[PDB]
């Protein structure tokens, strides 16, 4: 039986380590979609998190950086962030965890040798390897139909294998309708100059056509710190007249990733986004006024985290998830996961990888699981010491909810 | 390939229940038009059908009734027609069907709890709820340009959403021209004292102006039992020289609801109209003499129903529809629907709801569909007995024709 923190620690760590993970938000693609799925050490080293970091150290111009080849970029970052300075940051640590996880030894710092490993392997094989090592059963993608490369694949019949699931990303439609409406009409969606019945129906038709083609687990959008709802704006009316009705009809949840301030430093590309605290008014209104709609929410500002948890206490149709981006750091992952558990028990989704490069699934889940395991150990021990019987079976059940079941139960699949 | 009677009944009922309905005559309005759209339990209980019925029981004078507030009128009707006597009449049965459909429970007879349901929703939300429950996809309104409230609404650009369609009601123009002509000139339509070229072209202009503003699926008028045509009167002349030619040009059907005798009991208001049998001469003449015009007809007298069916056998430019008002009772709906199918096959429109209160769509259609399903089952079964085997697809086709396709195909939309 489990009758001590010591015994508990072992059981929790084992259960957490063995629980197959459903990664509900990533930037990975089923291997059959082609090169859009990024992988290998050079891709790991050029993750935009490391681009931002290297630029704080290197005298190499950002324009010169983008001009270099992928290998040149990787060599520079490795040299600047691993050799000239110890790789102690979270993103650098992550690269190391991946290498070790694949059987490569960071002790040698032999980059040329690490590279050879990847060269003698295919995309399909590396996917098998990584999913096995990271113990990830299901990966949810981010599918942007407004991206020409991504859109052509779906239109031409490309479909993910069983391990990969689609999520209809809609940032251009909701946040740039003034420019995006012209593309809809180019694709046959007769949206008019004014927001009338015709415009509302065509936008709904656009969403329905893409839902049928992708069979998404949810529709998503990243939003700025200034997000508000209700709102007399293109976004406010599209959400009110089109997105919500369609989502309820198909019982598809609406995922909102709030707090991103896009391109405060354009020259840095994907690495040029900032953060800002948002008002909870919009989320609060959406949850209260649309009780038949489901909402998946994650916020970027550290200062929004505690109140988001309290908001989940208020509305069952709100399912909070992950420690997103700038929140995806040990210090923050820990505080967020503890506040969440203390006020929500196990009724939340503690994490997602947001993996942009295949191998990251290894470090993202290993770094997170160790922290989540420690929180669970503290929480289980507190009730154990209080006289409660905790069985290994109940631990596996709870761990399964946190890393997989809660999501699937919420999406309705 | 259906050969057993049980499967046949099963497929017919499923097809009827699943078939999205086009309700081609109601007194409902798109929710954006305002409070003109009536809804909720108090509105249901004060429907004029129940006003007439409660007066046969209550000692409360009609004057006092009208003096009462809406909620007080509802309480009296509830007490008098539901508590003091079993609510077995069709209208009272309808209110119950509505409450049950909404998820409310008639068993408790808790009127206050029922009211609480409506109080927590908006008109927009309730229309969404009711259109779904009643599986009604299209509602045809009754739009009267002679009503100040309605007119100004159409003048200020108000447009119904895609679920609602307009029908240009002309009772004041055709039945009260003498008093109405002064309003036509007040609006810039210079009709002359006598019926000449100018008076004819200005009346046409009025019609055309409103057809362009409403884009009605048809033009309508309710007529008395004494209706005649040809006829040297304002109605006879306006119809001959204006209505018909204008209707033919725009290929717009002319709907005539014949048989009502207005205000035989003035104090009852909307619940004070009576019925009388009409001559078929006028309708016979119109169909034969104006073959390029389309006519939608429904009559109020039980005694007019059989010959109307026969008239439809004579003229393809006649499309009979629904079981109107005093005909909208199970006993009459059943005999009417059977006489119609027996002499016209599927070439007619069996029903319309005539809803004045939103929630009525639930009971109007539920009560009618069960009866129409019964008739279909019997007729399909009769040919099955002869050796004919229908396919489930042919059934869905026939059902679609009756509840929606016959109307749109007839109006040409
Ligand atoms: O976590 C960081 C991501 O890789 C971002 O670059 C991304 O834009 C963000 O997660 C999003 O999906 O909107
Ligand atoms: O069913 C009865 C209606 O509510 C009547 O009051 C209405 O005047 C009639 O249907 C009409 O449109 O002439
Ligand atoms: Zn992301
Ligand atoms: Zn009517």
């Amino acid at each position: 039986s489990i009758n001590s923190r010591e015994v508990l620690a072992e059981k929790v760590k084992n259960a957490v380590n063995n629980q197959p993970v459903t990664d509900m938000h990533t930037h990975l693609f089923s291997p059959n979609f082609g090169e859009i799925l990024l992988w290998d050490i050079d891709e790991l080293l050029t993750y935009h998190y490391l681009v931002a970091e290297v630029m704080r150290w290197t005298d190499v111009s950002i324009e010169a950086f983008w001009a270099m080849s992928k290998r040149e970029q990787a060599d520079l970052i490795w040299e600047e962030l691993f050799i000239k300075r110890s790789p102690v940051s979270e993103a650098c640590r992550g690269v190391l965890t991946c290498l070790q996880g694949l059987g490569l030894d960071p002790a040698t710092r032999d980059l040329q040798v690490y590279r050879e490993y990847f060269a003698k392997k295919t995309s399909e094989e590396q996917v098998d390897t990584v999913l096995q090592l990271a113990n990830v059963s299901d990966v949810v993608m981010t599918n942007d139909p407004f991206d020409d490369n991504e859109r052509i694949s779906w239109l031409e019949g490309k479909q993910p294998d069983s391990r990969f699931h689609a999520a209809l990303r809609l940032d251009p439609l909701l946040n740039e309708y003034e420019q995006t409406k012209h593309r809809l009409r180019d694709w046959g969606y007769k949206v008019n100059d004014e927001w009338n019945e015709g415009s509302i129906q065509e936008v709904k038709r656009f969403l329905t056509d893409w839902i049928e083609r992708m069979d998404p687990v949810y529709m998503a959008v990243s939003l700025p710190p200034t997000f508000s709802f209700p709102e007399e704006s293109n976004r406010g009316r599209i959400i009110r007249d089109c997105l919500l009705p369609v989502a309820e009809k198909h019982n598809i949840p609406f995922a909102m990733m709030i707090g991103v301030k896009k391109r405060v430093h354009p020259a840095l590309g994907d690495a040029g986004d900032f953060v800002g605290k948002a008002s909870m008014d919009g989320v609060e209104h959406l949850l209260r006024e649309y009780p038949n709609n489901k909402f998946l929410v994650t916020m970027l500002s550290r200062e929004n985290q505690h109140e988001l948890v309290v908001l989940a206490r208020k509305f069952s149709n709100l399912m909070i998830f992950g420690c997103w981006w700038f929140m995806n750091n040990p210090e923050i992952i820990n505080e967020m996961t503890r506040m969440r558990m203390e006020m929500l028990g196990t009724s939340f989704i503690p994490q997602h990888s947001d993996a942009r490069v295949l191998e990251q699934l290894i470090y993202k889940w290993h770094h997170s699981k160790s922290i989540i395991a420690e929180v669970l150990i503290d929480k289980y021990d507190d009730i154990l010491q209080a006289g409660w019987e905790v069985t290994e079976e109940e631990i596996k059940r709870d761990v399964a909810d946190l890393f997989s079941r809660n999501f699937w139960r919420f999406v309705g699949r």
